[PDB]
């Protein structure tokens, strides 16, 4: 599970920063809970937990929900936090993020 993959302290950590609907920093939120200490191969085990129906792809359902893929404590992603995040990483324009772009996206945090 995710906490096999970062450590639940610094999950406690990232989503606490973050409690607040508008302020979610997706290179911020990478960082504090840890996924720049993690391989290639672990940050991709990270995207794999996060595509919750195994699909390939983090879908816009799976966006929004993308914190509580970290801790099911967490809140859903405000509407402006989905479009930035959305655009930030989904590179190719088909608004969707697939496993390289997620790979992308924390590589460039
Ligand atoms: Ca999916
Ligand atoms: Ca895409």
């Amino acid at each position: 599970s995710m906490t096999d993959l970062l450590s639940a302290e610094d999950i406690k950590k990232a989503i606490g920063a973050f409690t607040a609907a508008d302020s979610f920093d997706h290179k911020k939120f990478f960082q504090m809970v840890g996924l720049k200490k993690k391989s290639a191969d672990d940050v991709k085990k990270v995207f794999h937990i996060l595509d919750k129906d195994k699909s390939g792809f983090i879908e816009e359902d799976e966006l929004g929900s993308i914190l509580k893929g970290f801790s099911s404590d967490a809140r859903d992603l405000s509407a402006k936090e989905t479009k930035t995040l959305m655009a930030a990483g989904d590179k190719d324009g088909d608004g969707k993020i697939g496993v390289e772009e997620f790979s992308t996206l924390v590589a460039e945090s």
